């Protein structure tokens, strides 16, 4: 079976084959398209064909399918499964199914890099106080003072899914938000509920508007425990604009290095739940979506006001022309400051080119079309006139219930 | 199999129990999604005539009555008798305006129960087409007061008798390949150009060329006809506040309107029938103006706006990309010709949207299509989940008729 892609700005077509080795479901049917929905303990039976699966990719990306290494390996982990009821990756096996998940992550526009990836190992770690030391070294290494390296650090898998490893952060770096008595928020209206934890557990609160969070750390499927990452360890970014000198009163920061820390890689069967992942930022995940989301921190009026647009209608599009600025300004501070950044005519432009090397040499690169065309400017990237095929391929990243809702306190 | 779609800006949910009455396919599977992909006999006839009967008979609360009884019996009837049946005029309008509510990449269908439809099932040559296309061209343009309209020509018989408007849309740009080897005009329509000229049309051979209709009746072959030029409403474009801007001698026409499309309604297929509305800005200042494709202006307007072109982060694109699209909206509003802001647009249809749910049980949407090519996270579309399923009374694609049609 072949399925074709065409790019309706080039007339280039491509030929999909890839789509052959999906396995997970997309949400969608014959009668319905799920495209636009954001969310669509193993037995030792559905285990050995999972692991089975997974080591006949690795053996083949090696060049030794079907070699003794690869039988005894098969063998060697059959026999794991069958005494212990799961088994153990390699080291080799762990880096290359990191580097997949990442390769296949169908919302990733910056999979050109798939391939530069740092892993680290953490499977020996055991407590929450291990899983800081891990997690600073992780953003020690990847902020690299400015010069962006991205790196995953990978905490032991799942037992009887009663010990998991968690971090209860959905970002490894994020700013507090408050709700206030008026209605009002403080700082980062996305984190006002997991800021509440913090609290709860005990976190003392500076209460400003861009408070590092404190991580909550679960290890061995222990109640989390608080600990601050060192401020000297938090790269972050003040933000002004090149022409506009009032852009840097209205105090805007952010912090130089995204690093999602709530998802869940699957390896061979293998459940991955505590998995930190960082690279560096596209310039509109803050100029566009932190700074200008209505739920987020909600500036354009207040740019707009400051630029004396006529705010009198929406058709002066003077919310596009705050936008254009905001983003001009995160862009040039992080620059300016040599802090990694890539904008978004520059990272679609690669991620093409990326693709279309998948579909040359892999036959496929499935990419949700939704997630990959940038939120500002859509039409004059070259992604908007791509057509995409978005499957499923293992390993992958999955997302997983927040553990606030799951978790069994013991006290 | 009961589906919840969620606005992740406002945390609304809403359930969605419409999608069960849906009836083509998607290009979807649960391995592979293609939402993405732009194009992805009396037996079949009376099933298709009754679920349309059954529903317009339920619209107007007289299901299961004598009347809807003695229609069906009627449409059984007539198709066993002569292969085919024939829409009351009533039955007309209500498909047409349906389809029109279920076509799921339109952003504009708060609007979808104020088409004026035109009957033109009585047209027999191209010629007459012509007149009633011109009737329509007028009626919608409105002196610039735009209303929405279809004109409605005869449904296909045997297939070999196909009434067909070549033109994608009633009005559009020439397009001609120069010795240059560049495109002077509207890159997308060098192909129709070329049919054109063949077939007679003296080109001006400018920059803006309103195309002549090609006009197919009865499976013949098509004819060409000049719209009136005084029937065609167009707008030049400058900018409020920059004074070279009306130097690019942009010009654009007032009036959307559709004509390749096939109309369904009841297992009958209507081939050629025009559609029209009113502009949403960013269709002529971000798609017409600034695809790579079609006039390509980015670079000239950057350039008279001496931004800094060297390197993509200054955002230069981005900044000439809002000042066009203000042009845009400025010129039309200045003209006092409709035209809609996409944030306008957009807010509109999620109105739409609550108001589909609470009474319809859903609303099918292309999120890929609904959101606006530029700006897209602060419009509200972006942040609201949709659910994509297609039924029927609907508007199809369906393929150009010059490798259809044997000549
Ligand atoms: C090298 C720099 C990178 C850039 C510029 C980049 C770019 C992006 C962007 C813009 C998104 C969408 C985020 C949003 O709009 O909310 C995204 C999503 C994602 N990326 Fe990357 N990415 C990078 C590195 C990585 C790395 C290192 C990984 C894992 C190893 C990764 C895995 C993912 C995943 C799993 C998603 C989807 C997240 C979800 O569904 O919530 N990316 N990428
Ligand atoms: C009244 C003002 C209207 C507005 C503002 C509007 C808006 C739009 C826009 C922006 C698109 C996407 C266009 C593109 O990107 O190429 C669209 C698509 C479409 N609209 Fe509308 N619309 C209007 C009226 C109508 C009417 C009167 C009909 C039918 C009677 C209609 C049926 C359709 C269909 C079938 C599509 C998708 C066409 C395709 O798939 O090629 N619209 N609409
Ligand atoms: C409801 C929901 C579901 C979901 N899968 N994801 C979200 C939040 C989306 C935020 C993604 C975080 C940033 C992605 C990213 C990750 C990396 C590693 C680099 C970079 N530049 N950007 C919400
Ligand atoms: C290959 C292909 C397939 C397809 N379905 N559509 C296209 C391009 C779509 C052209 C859309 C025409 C304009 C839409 C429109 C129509 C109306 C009636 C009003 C309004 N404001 N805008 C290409
Ligand atoms: C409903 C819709 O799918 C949702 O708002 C998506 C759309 N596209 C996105 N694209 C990216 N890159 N990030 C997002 O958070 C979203 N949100
Ligand atoms: C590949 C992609 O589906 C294609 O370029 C689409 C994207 N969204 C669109 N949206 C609208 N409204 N009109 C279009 O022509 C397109 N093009
Ligand atoms: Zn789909």
């Amino acid at each position: 079976r072949f399925l074709k892609v065409k790019n309706w700005e080039t007339d280039v077509v491509l030929t999909d084959t890839l789509h052959l080795k999906s396995t997970l479901e997309t949400g969608c049917t014959e009668h319905i398209c799920m495209g636009s929905i954001m969310l669509p303990v193993r037995t030792k039976d559905q285990l050995f064909p999972l692991a089975k699966e997974f080591l006949d990719q690795y053996y083949s990306s090696i060049k030794r399918f079907g070699s003794k290494a690869h039988m005894d390996r098969l063998e060697e982990v059959n026999k794991e499964i069958e005494s212990t009821s799961t088994y153990q990756l390699k080291d080799t096996e762990l880096i290359y199914g990191a580097k997949h998940a990442w390769r296949n992550a169908s919302r990733c526009v910056g999979r050109i890099q798939w391939s530069k990836l740092q892993v680290f190992d953490a499977r020996d770690c055991t407590t929450a106080h291990g899983m800081f030391n891990y997690i600073c070294n992780h953003v020690k290494y990847a902020t690299n003072k400015g010069n962006l390296r991205s790196a995953i650090t990978i905490f032991p898998q799942r037992t009887d899914g009663k010990h998991d490893f968690r971090v209860w952060n959905s970002q490894l770096i994020r700013y507090a938000g408050y709700k206030q008595p008026d209605g009002s928020t403080l700082g980062d209206p996305a984190n006002v509920q997991f800021t509440e934890i913090c609290i709860q557990q005990g976190w003392k609160a500076p209460r400003g508007r861009f408070d590092v969070l404190p991580l909550l750390l679960q290890a061995n499927g222990n109640d989390p425990e608080l600990f601050q990452i060192p401020p000297e360890l938090v790269l972050e970014v003040p933000i002004r604009h090149p022409k506009f000198d009032w852009f840097k009163d209205l105090g805007l920061k952010w912090y130089g290095l995204p690093a999602v820390s709530n998802m869940l890689l699957e390896i061979g069967g293998l459940e991955f739940s505590a998995c930190p992942f960082s690279g560096w930022y596209m310039g509109t995940e803050i100029g566009v979506r932190d700074y200008c989301d209505n739920s987020r921190y909600n500036i354009l009026e207040e740019v707009a006001k400051k630029m004396d647009l006529d705010m009198r209608k929406t058709s002066s599009l003077w919310k596009d022309q705050a936008l254009v600025e905001i983003n001009i300004a995160v862009l040039y501070s992080f620059q300016s400051d040599k802090v990694t950044i890539v904008d978004h005519h520059s990272a679609t432009e690669s991620f093409i080119k990326h693709m279309e090397n998948e579909y040359r040499c892999r036959g496929g690169c499935p990419a949700d079309w939704v997630w990959i065309v940038p939120p500002m400017s859509g039409s004059i990237t070259p992604v908007f006139h791509q057509e995409m095929l978005n499957y499923r391929l293992t390993p992958s990243f999955e997302y997983q219930p927040d553990p606030w809702n799951t978790h069994v306190w013991k006290g």
